Formats: C-alpha cells, structure tokens, sequence
C-alpha cells in the first residue's frame, strides 16, 4: 500500500542525485498514518525520481526499493513506506538529523579527561552500532560493498544507520577510483582480494569494518592510507597477495588502545577466513563501550 504522497510537505534539500533527489519532508496531519512526538514537526526523508528520469534510472530506482524492502534491523537505513503506483517515484525513511558520520564526527575531538567533544566510551558505541548492523546483513548473505563513515548516518544520542549513497557525492570523490569502462572503486577501504579479483564478500565487509573502524578512532580526521598514491595502494593489495611481508597496514590511532588495534589487524588478514566475523566484532566493541 502506497504511502499517501500528498501528506508529504517539501522543507528543504538533502541531497543531490544524478537521477533522483533526497528531500526533508514533513508530514502533514502525522498521527492519521501511524501503520512521532506530540506537538512536534515529524520529519522524513524523502529520495524522489525526476518525473523526467530515464528507462535505466527507473529501473536502477525500482531494483534499489527492492533491496530496501528487506533490510529490517535498527542500525540499516528503514523503508517507512513507499509512492511507486504512479509518478514520481518515491522512496521514505527516517530523517537523521545529524547527516553522515565522516561530517559528524570531523566535528568532534576526543574528550580531554583533564579538561563539542565524544568521549572513547561514545566511539566504541559508535562502532558497536556498525558492527551490529553488519551482523545482520551477514544473516541475509547480502554484501555491502562500500562501508564505510561517508556512508554512515547519524541520528539523536549518536544511533547510527548504515545506508549507501553511491559513489558520486563531490565531497568524497577522491574516496573512489576511477578508470574508463570500469566499476568506480573505493580502493582504500578495499580487501586485496577486491581490488586483484573483483570478488566481494562478506569477509571483505568485514575488512571494510576494519578501516571504518580506524576511521571512527582517527575522528574521520585523515583518509586511509593518507600519504600514498592510489597507484601505490593498489600496488599494496598485490604485496598481500604475494605474502612476502611487503604489504603495510594503516597505522594505530592515538585514540586506539593496542588491543582495539589488534582487533583491526585482524580484520586485515590475508586469509579471508581468519578475518572475525561480524557476530565477534559486536561482541567485542559491546563488551568493550559496556565495559
Ligand atoms: C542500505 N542502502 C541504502 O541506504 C541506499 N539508500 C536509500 N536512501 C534513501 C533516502 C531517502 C529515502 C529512502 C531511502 C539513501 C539514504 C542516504 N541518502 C541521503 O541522501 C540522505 C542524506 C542525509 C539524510 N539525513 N536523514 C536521511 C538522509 C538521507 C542517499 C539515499 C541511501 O543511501
């Protein structure tokens, strides 16, 4: 059943497609749709097909309902409802207000215990949150391909969602690797294993896990892998395929204790069935921000 386009009210811009559009939306008359907090505005976002939009673009748009439509886990964007029996073509999910997790945590410092800031408790949660969502994508088979901060999103008292915004936002351009009449690739969060055989899986997630993770206990304050060429960190993966102990590794974050660190390496294994599974990496980063 259609969600009643017409009680969506247009507030301001979020994003800007190549074929589509993300909106801020209210909703009007909020509570007459419940299957919101008294008195408040209830905001939404709102990702919408140009009614000019192409044969491909509807298509890619209606294959990405699709995948939307079974992703059901607190820390996974959700789909609250959808406008497809007749144009434009609308998707609608929960408005997090504090926008993607590279911006949101770029803005923070770690806490000084001495003394916005983020204490290292709130980025173990942070993580933990990730992890939590992955777990649940790992039970379904499905296989991310670009985790990642950028492609985090942050809601009230720092919940996380994990969506997945493509590859074409200018403002992480130089995250991607671009050759002619190929898949744009995001080499620096990439497994040797992708970047050699094009083969995805839920290990190289995992390995994806390990850099978001480094990301998250850096403040989102350098890239991976800052200081060396696109070439040269693709010349890296073949130094893991090789195994000769030539392959380099990103370094401990000051905010990253040696046993937090100890845990990355090991999403970083060689061997994609040494790297922790998802279930292992929540545990730990739980017990850890619990404890
Ligand atoms: C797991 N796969 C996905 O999530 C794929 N998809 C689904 N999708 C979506 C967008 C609206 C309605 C329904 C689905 C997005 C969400 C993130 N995007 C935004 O532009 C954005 C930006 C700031 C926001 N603040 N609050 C919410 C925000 C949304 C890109 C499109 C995405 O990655």
């Amino acid at each position: 059943v259609d969600f009643p386009r017409s009680r969506l009210r247009f507030k301001e811009k979020l994003g800007e497609g190549q074929f589509g559009e993300v909106h801020l939306c209210e909703v009007d008359s909020p509570q007459d749709l419940v299957s919101v907090r008294k008195g408040h505005p209830l905001l939404v976002a709102v990702k919408i097909l140009r009614p000019d939009a192409t044969k491909n673009a509807r298509n890619d748009f209606l294959k990405e309902v699709k995948i939307m439509s079974r992703l059901k886990d607190p820390n996974i964007i959700r789909l609250l409802g959808v406008c497809v029996q007749d144009d434009p073509l609308c998707m609608i999910t929960d408005y997090m207000e504090n926008g993607d997790l590279n911006q949101f945590l770029s803005a923070h410092q770690l806490e000084d215990k001495a003394a916005p800031t983020i204490s290292y408790p709130m980025l173990l949660h942070v993580a933990a949150q990730i992890a939590s969502g992955m777990r649940y994508l790992a039970t379904l088979n499905f296989v991310h391909r670009d985790l990642a901060t950028r492609n985090c999103l942050v809601g009230e008292n720092f919940t996380i969602k994990i969506a997945d915004f493509g590859m074409s936002r200018n403002l992480y351009a130089g995250d991607y690797y671009r050759v002619q009449g190929r898949a744009v690739l995001p080499i620096r969060w990439m497994a040797w294993e992708c970047i050699l055989m094009g083969k995805f899986t839920t290990a190289s997630d995992v390995w994806a896990f390990g850099v978001t993770l480094w990301e998250v206990l850096m403040l989102c304050r350098a890239q991976p892998f800052g200081q060396l060429t696109d070439e040269q960190v693709i010349e890296n993966a073949g130094e893991f395929f090789r195994d000769q102990g030539r392959q380099v590794y990103l370094s401990r974050p000051p905010a990253c204790p040696q046993g937090l660190y100890e845990l990355m390496l090991r999403c970083w294994s060689r061997e994609s069935e040494q790297r922790p599974p998802f279930s292992q990496l929540h545990r730990f980063l739980a017990e850890d921000a619990l404890n």
